[PDB]
């Protein structure tokens, strides 16, 4: 029923077209209940030079959806074709293009509207502007599809640390618990706030690199688990060095001890310093 | 009871010696209410070191306290020399300057202890450090100090406009309302939710410029209202164009439409598009 809550978030609609502003999506993704909107302002047809307009100044980078901000054509199947990017690791990237017809975007232009025509069987975007010119222009290949890819996802990303930290470029060590805590949804159990009221220190804090990693390492979580699999059936719990190791050649990604020693300290229940599989993947599969 | 709350927020004492962490401060300033701390972590006596260390890269700048996060030596007397530096508009800017011994900081380094000794009859810090180098080092004239007035001004300013447009560089004018109900915080008189749920349109944005600017026109509010005795006295409600005039002359710091005739469209219940002094001003009296 993701289209009623498409429907909530929004508040630019054409005959039933509902538009998404470019804020919407990542408050829909960020905030869970927002209501505020009481507006069916597009009516006006001034979206088909609202968009166009300011998207002319949209930075490339890591910023795409932190450049126009509220203003922007996102319908409601490229809403969609968000939530699929949002969690693709690295390994689905190409796939994710090579899912699609995989000969250029010459065979890839038409995908987009087949990527609507697909809803409907079931029953001049922002994005497509982006990446077919104006009227089916550019030819944006993979790793330019990529570099799409990943920023969105970093943006994403990058949005939230801010909203943990309260726009500090430092998260408290205690803040970075609530955001495992939202991440693994095993908040009531009040023993890890037992355990992080106490085990935890507050002192020093965490900066972008590591905890955008942390996040990205979230992306390819299957991989790490299947290198997990013979320890796991193993029952050992894993040591810190250990489980560097394993998320390195699981994600490709390095981390900072600073990090996983509290996680380690959250979620070292048992009190042995070292993570068995019930205890960190246990809860990880609460969602 | 301040120094009660000071205590709340802050989580690093020595001897009862509380000292405030950069951060707990901006939260004193932007939270209400938080208590995540549970630290007495400075007792080890890292901090004279601790500060030290971090401040030798602190932005001059708009970010003195987006610099360190967390990390610095806030004494409960100088979180008061902020709160007082936070209300005071550019008027008096030099005469809170002139308050201190006036005789340039060769006779203003004491009054930082002259400060803290003034709540001690009545019953190595990071601004020291950024003030006096060392162990009263550094002549912080006027300007210099006045440089630390306004970006700190801004600062505080800055962080709270990503509070609200949820980081992005641009503010939603329905957000731009909650701001001014935190402000005037007639917030339950539902009358001007009820003005804002229609007569405001989910629509275009406010920078932080013109953002910015509003908030230190409040801090210029005294000099406002004198000048609109005239008026408040003849009940003539305003106009755009005449409030204007009035807030440029008043503050020095010009505005832009968008932000007042929302402010109008907002206040204006009376709907006449004129602002009486019992409208805007009746309001802002309430705190």
């Amino acid at each position: 029923l993701r289209k009623q809550r498409f429907m909530q978030f929004s508040s630019l609609e054409h005959e039933g077209e509902y538009y998404m502003t470019p804020r919407d999506f990542l408050f829909s993704v960020m905030f869970e209940q927002m209501e505020r909107k009481t507006s069916v302002k597009k009516l006006t047809k001034k979206d088909i030079e609202d968009t166009l307009s300011g998207i002319q100044t949209a930075g490339c980078g890591s910023t795409f959806f932190r450049d126009l901000g509220d203003k922007g054509l996102i319908s409601y199947t490229e809403y969609l074709f968000l939530l699929t990017i949002l969690t693709k690791p690295h390994s689905g990237f190409h796939v994710a293009f090579k899912m699609l017809d995989t000969d250029g975007n010459e065979m890839i232009e038409k995908r987009e509207f087949f990527k609507l025509q697909k809803i409907i069987s079931k029953q001049n975007t922002t994005l497509q502007m982006r990446f077919f010119g104006k009227r089916g222009q550019r030819k944006l290949h993979y790793k330019e599809f990529r570099r799409f890819m990943e920023n969105l996802q970093t943006e994403i990303q990058e949005m939230e640390f801010l909203q943990f930290s309260k726009g500090l470029s430092f998260m408290r060590k205690e803040d970075f618990a609530e955001w495992l805590l939202f991440f693994t949804n095993t908040e009531n159990k009040d023993i890890y706030w037992k355990n992080v009221r106490e085990k935890l220190s507050a002192g020093e804090s965490i900066s972008l690199d590591e905890f955008k990693s942390f996040c990205h390492f979230t992306t390819h979580l299957e991989d790490f688990a299947i290198a997990m699999q013979m320890f796991s059936l193993a029952h050992r719990p894993v040591r810190l060095a250990e489980f560097k190791r394993a998320v390195k050649v699981a994600t490709g990604q390095e981390l900072s001890n600073n990090i996983l020693d509290t996680v380690f300290k959250i979620f070292d229940l048992d009190g042995d310093e070292c993570l068995s599989h019930e205890e960190f993947l246990g809860v990880l599969k609460n969602r």
